[PDB]
């Protein structure tokens, strides 16, 4: 139907109308007359796997041969979404999927709904983790993903009286058509135990032994026939395990509980046992891999040269000690000699300065799990410090602030002081990101090494998050510029030539229309909620979290009400106002937020006088999959942080692409996308990161910005008085409490200036050809947040490897 | 090679190699290059699958359309060994794949080694079970057999300084490739709760659920292709179940522990809360499937005419008062008339005695657990003894006896009263069984409904027995007499006109011998023993029990040796004896037993005056797969239980098809065997049940027979001084004080006369061809203990439906 979406011809669909066939028949053991749209969907997912086989096999017995430096990209959390889709889009297989389907009497989008996210991490942080491998393969990496197979993902999000429920994310029950178990490859993980000094070394003995059993996932690159791996571990108890009888084989779960769930916490640090399993368990699977991989390819000094082991974030920070104890208690290497192929080999990528983020580990824990590890670590310690005392003599303060041990009630491991002691590199998310770990958080550490430090931009796929989500849009671009941007976007640029051209408006702005009908009728079919589709779409989907301001994207809502019911006669521009994103289960604040929406949709969306002028939407459950159908949907885009609170965002790059213009702070990558696009063409407004350290400095009283502004102090009151909980009107107490009183976010701070940037978005929005020029400005200058840009940084200026946009051949 | 297994045309083995390597690539996602044997059998059960899909899919699309009564066996136990070979034989395939694999450079005996045994059973129940299945399905029955899918099925023993441990069986650690996940079809249990009493009826609410979800397994026919289904319940938890939220997760496996683990007792009851929620779940999951089917074929009156529940001895009792509860509770069906349906759909069969294997479950369990099927007992007991106060007026003490309800310090339920009260048929295993339970245990029954009463020999099926585990044998027979034999086994009598003939003497000979080899060699590879081939292989392989008389076999042994020691340059026939079995891992005395036998081992096969005269080897892990090798390797059959206790044994049966002579007792089935074959072709000795019965009247007194037989006193004094355990002599005195003063079994009483009958083998052995010629008048008369004759009995004279040798058209 659509150029990008490949060709349909007979041959290939004549051979994938058989294979879907045959699938239906011997793979799924049904006929046609009992088989339901389940049926179809695994039948469609097993014909296109089948197209990846060849290819995954010849990029992996090409590795062997040719023997490159290795990637390792070591994460927690891969947020991976649906896997169809995108697996047609990278082989080219779209059209012809369609077709062959079409004359089946199937409708493929149908099929595709049936699919589960793959639900493995949090937000922000997993996606990353799974655009990175996307961009690895496009670009002809040798790299390999590793990280846990968790039974449960992300929870389920049910919305009952306004209040989050969770449920159980049980994605794995109709089996996962993706994966191949590779129990022949099972290594074992040890824990508990405890240290003996022997003449000949130390030795971890009396352990409890777990198995990582490996589970491998092929990654496809874009129309270049490489197909690498992630590889993902399975916690299995060993079979003498606990051996009255029966219940020997029950407390089998014991071990087998640590790949059981996805911790569900973004940006918050919690200290718990299972937690610190799961890390060490990654970690010593993954290393036995690669360790066996390069014997495979005794000179441990070329290891460096042939492995690069990525750490997203601290989470997999034991990597560090495990190495040294590999090759220190193991391979026998002398202790300076290890400490230099691990410094040279590990690369640490810092995600978040917010304190309750950084993980610090109580020493009773490490030395009760990890006895040899605790050990090594303290040795890391005192040789650091050595050096630190050797450069700053005297400074006694420093060798305290810089020590990886913090001392207090009780002792903790500071997990990134380690990151940064073992890492040849390390880097921030965005400029102004890595800019504030210099200053604040690892100064000293930036002090002492100075070369250690870099910024590495994040990014996104464009195939996920523009080929694949928004067909409509990728098409009117490659029918004025052609299909190879879609690997090098940068040539987005050549849209600029567009921006007076009344063909291209006029296309760019039918895309968007036919967009929102979409998204306006999944909402009725799906969830019988009736929107406005000539309407703004203001959209916030992301995590519920203090720091992103949901908050102050509701007192924004109370206002536009409040000033409408004032005038009700007087014309003012039609919201849809959507606001969606799961709140940690033990949040209390994010839970009170969610239920804050829901009750301003009950109050204003039967408001008679307000008819459909506004417009308050809580989106249950959001996930990529839901990302992928609200994005090429918005308007405007919300990104709304407390400056110097986001690292990066990622969201604000999906919209930028998808066609919203963006209202936000300049905090994290915002400032490079306003940088890029041009101020005038981006809604920025209050406090700068140095206007945020002012009022700190101060003292923030957020009762000055009550007293000043009387319709904030009308919200204020409409809260505390019922107003939107008339049943129990004292129900957003601990919110009021929160933000008059111990509001770490400075939300009334920002409150003037962002209504005031507000109207100038409904300003520009009633002049349709004026708002869509300002959109393709900023479609056209989104190419700098690819993340095949990112991607290659991290290769040239981390890894010491060369991208590669050459096919294999098939 | 041989005929009986099949042809190998050109077009059939080219298509297999394709097929093979397809596997091998696309689902195994393997290459030659790195591919190991257990790639190479999985591709090969693949390729064999694809042959079962189709006429799988047809048999039960036939079913449909002509609306057969359906047969439902319920069973807490399939014992199913390997897959592989069995589909082969029955699908025609084994030459044809022999040959395929043979041109790959790969040998097919050595990749059939590396697949698991299904072990979901203990023993003979449970492998009676899976006999059964083959038999239904190779005569054209519509049949299902329905039971859980444990995780864990029957310990893997391994034996340390002579003692039994226990390790996990994790059978599905590689996956199965013979089920079929059938998440779709999942069904709600129901446990605790409480019943409310309303206007219309009684209501179970409150009650917490576990899902049942199905997987299926194919079961061929033999060359007819009907293809029958293996329907076995895995427990999951509900998505929202218990719903901090990480425990909550982690406790889904309270509800999951349903289907983890077999219970490893053969013939002994334990009365745990988990195993009644086993028994409970698949006859739940199973009676909604059955409904379901049945409705969609009101009229419950015609239930009986097409459906028939068969249920394996008592653990599937529960579905009586569930088929009640469905219909008065759920149905609205009054009482009698319900009462009426389930009597007629329902049939019970018993398969043991034992006091200690009869399931009474407390009632405060049933209370807690299943109060409103409690409620039901307690009405249906009423309803019952009513009628026996009826017919036996005044007769208080049968009114005591024959309730369902048993009085004393805690009340409990006999499971089998409620079997025979709501079954319109009641059958036991053996001729000699269903005797004693008219005159016994059931007599009481038996004089209120005589009519409900049968016998039902059992049998085994003679693919797995015969063709696939002694190919050899198989063939040599199909070139005198043909090949129907195999699915009309009666026509083994056809060989009573060649038990003159030279040559099939020696051909029969001949076999044994290369079975012997075979056997020898195995041993030596796999577990590094040496052992005679020319000596007599003297074989008892079943669970080990007190019952079973494993001991009386030892005191023999020991009796051998020393008369050997007494007398060293006398000449004794040389004898092999091997015992091998699994004992319960809470049953001391047999776990007593086993280190017994290995410290008998430890002696005699180290004395140098023995030489090669006499060997004692403990075959480790005795299971299907290790009958298979064994059995057909074997010269005599150790029947040895004492009169009254072997319901009817199989292994029995086993061992007569493949050419072995019995000694053995006149229990169970031995007595129908001798019948068949002649009581001077078969070594019969000791007390018959009558004599069993007067002993016990008299009071059996051991001393006695210690008092008398000075060779008896000898072993005796060598046991209890230390003799087999030097470093800790009194290591057997457990054995001792139960043999003196509580053998149940009577082991003394048996000695003279089973030392005697010994010799009587001995002097037989030493003339080949009069050994041979009463081997040939055993496999002559064989023919009736063909499960294939089983089935068709419980066809026309329980379940009121005719057998089917018409194939279906492939
Ligand atoms: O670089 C990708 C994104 O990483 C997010 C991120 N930083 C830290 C986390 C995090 C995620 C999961 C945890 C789990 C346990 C403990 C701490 C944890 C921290 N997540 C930032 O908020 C985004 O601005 C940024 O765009
Ligand atoms: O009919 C097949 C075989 O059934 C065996 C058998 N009877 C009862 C059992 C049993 C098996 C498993 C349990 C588990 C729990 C409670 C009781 C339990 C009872 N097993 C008999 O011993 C054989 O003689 C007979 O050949
Ligand atoms: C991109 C994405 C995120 C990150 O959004 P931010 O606005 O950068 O926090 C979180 N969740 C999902 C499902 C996403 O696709
Ligand atoms: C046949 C069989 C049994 C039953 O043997 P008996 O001698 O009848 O007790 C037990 N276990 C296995 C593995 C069998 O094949």
């Amino acid at each position: 139907q659509i150029s990008v979406r490949g060709l349909a011809g007979v041959e290939n669909v004549t051979e994938l109308k058989k294979n879907f066939n045959r699938h239906l028949h011997f793979t799924l053991v049904k006929d046609r007359n009992v088989a339901t749209p389940r049926d179809y969907y695994f039948a469609l997912a097993h014909t296109v796997r089948d197209h990846l086989v060849g290819r995954w096999i010849r990029t992996q017995q090409h590795y062997y041969e040719k023997d490159p430096k290795r990637i390792y990209y070591l994460s927690l959390e891969f947020y991976m979404g649906r896997t169809l889709q995108n697996t047609m889009v990278n082989l080219a297989l779209e059209n012809a999927c369609d077709e062959a389907t079409y004359q089946l009497g199937l409708d493929m989008e149908e099929l595709e709904e049936i699919e589960e996210d793959a639900g493995l991490g949090n937000g922000g942080l997993g996606r990353l983790a799974a655009c990175f491998l996307d961009s690895m393969a496009t670009l002809g990496l040798a790299a390999y993903g590793y990280g846990i197979r968790y039974e449960f993902g992300i929870f389920n999000q049910k919305i009952c009286g306004g209040w989050q429920m969770e449920e159980a994310d049980d994605w794995l029950r109709y089996g996962n058509p993706w994966e191949k178990a590779r129990p022949e490859f099972t290594l074992p993980v040890h824990f508990y135990g405890r240290v003996e000094h022997t003449s000949q070394g130390a030795k971890w003995v009396d352990t409890q032994v777990v198995l990582a059993m490996p589970y491998d996932t092929p990654v496809p690159g874009y129309r270049n026939n490489v197909v690498n791996t992630m590889r993902l571990w399975s916690a299995k108890a060993p079979n003498d395990f606990n051996l009255g009888y029966i219940q020997a084989v029950l407390d089998r779960n014991l071990a087998e509980n640590i790949s059981r769930v996805l911790y569900p916490n973004d940006n918050f640090f919690e200290g718990k046992e299972l937690r610190l399993k799961q890390e060490y368990f990654v970690v010593a699977a993954t290393l036995q891999d690669i360790i066996r991989r390069f014997k495979s390819s005794t000179n441990f000094d070329a290891f460096p040269d042939k492995v690069a082991i990525q750490l997203n974030d601290t989470h997999p920070s034991l990597a560090i000690p495990e190495l040294m104890r590999v090759l220190v208690d193991l391979e026998r290497l002398d202790w300076d000699k290890a400490w230099e192929v691990t410094v040279k080999t590990c690369a640490y990528t810092n995600h978040t300065v917010l304190p309750e983020a950084l993980e610090r580990w109580p020493v009773h824990l490490l030395e009760t799990l990890l006895p040899r590890h605790l050990q090594i670590i303290y040795e890391i310690n005192q040789r650091f410090l050595n050096r630190v005392a050797a450069a700053f003599p005297g400074d006694v303060d420093r060798l305290r602030r810089m020590s990886l041990v913090e001392e207090g009630a009780v002792k903790r491991i500071n997990m990134a002081h380690l990151c940064i002691a073992g890492s040849h590199a390390v880097n921030g998310v965005a400029r102004i990101h890595s800019e504030i770990l210099k200053k604040t958080i690892f100064k000293d550490f930036y002090e002492l090494e100075p070369h250690k430090f870099q910024n590495k931009t994040n990014g996104i796929t464009p195939r996920r998050w523009l080929v694949l989500c928004n067909p409509g849009l990728a098409e009117i671009i490659a029918e004025r510029i052609g299909e190879e941007y879609i690997s090098d976007l940068d040539q987005l640029r050549k849209l600029l030539s567009y921006v007076d051209d009344e063909a291209f408006i006029r296309d760019v702005a039918k895309v968007k229309q036919e967009n929102k009908l979409k998204f306006a009728a999944y909402l009725e079919r799906e969830y019988k909620v009736h929107i406005n589709p000539n309407s703004l779409f203001d959209v916030q989907v992301k995590r519920i979290h203090e720091y992103k301001r949901q908050l102050l994207n509701c007192l924004h809502v109370i206002t536009l009400y409040n000033r409408i019911k004032k005038e009700p006669n007087k014309f003012v521009v039609p919201r849809t106002v959507m606001i969606g994103g799961k709140a940690a289960p033990g949040y209390h604040m994010a839970k009170m937020i969610i239920k804050l929406i829901t009750a301003i949709g009950d109050v204003v969306n039967h408001d008679p006088v307000v008819g459909d002028r506004l417009r308050v939407i809580f989106l249950e459950n959001y996930r990529v999959s839901l990302a992928e159908k609200v994005i090429p949907a918005a308007d405007l885009s919300e990104q709304i942080s407390t400056a110097g609170t986001e690292a990066s965002g990622t969201g604000n790059m999906k919209f930028m692409l998808n066609g919203a213009l963006t209202i936000g702070t300049m905090d994290g990558a915002n400032v490079e996308m306003a940088e890029e696009a041009g101020e005038e063409n981006f809604f920025i407004f209050g406090m700068r990161v140095e206007d945020v350290d002012r009022l700190d400095q101060r003292g923030y009283n957020a009762q000055e910005y009550y007293d000043r502004i009387p319709e904030l102090r009308q919200i204020i009151e409409q809260l505390s008085s019922g107003f939107f909980s008339p049943k129990q009107p004292d129900l957003f107490k601990d919110i009021v409490n929160m933000l008059m009183h111990h509001d770490r976010f400075k939300v009334f701070a920002d409150y003037e200036e962002y209504v005031k940037c507000q109207e100038r978005v409904s300003a520009l929005y009633k002049n349709p050809r004026e708002w869509t020029r300002m959109v393709i400005r900023n479609i056209a200058t989104s190419g700098k947040f690819s993340s095949d840009r990112t991607i290659a940084q991290y290769a040239r200026e981390i890894w010491g490897v060369e991208p590669s946009r050459q096919r294999l051949p098939a």
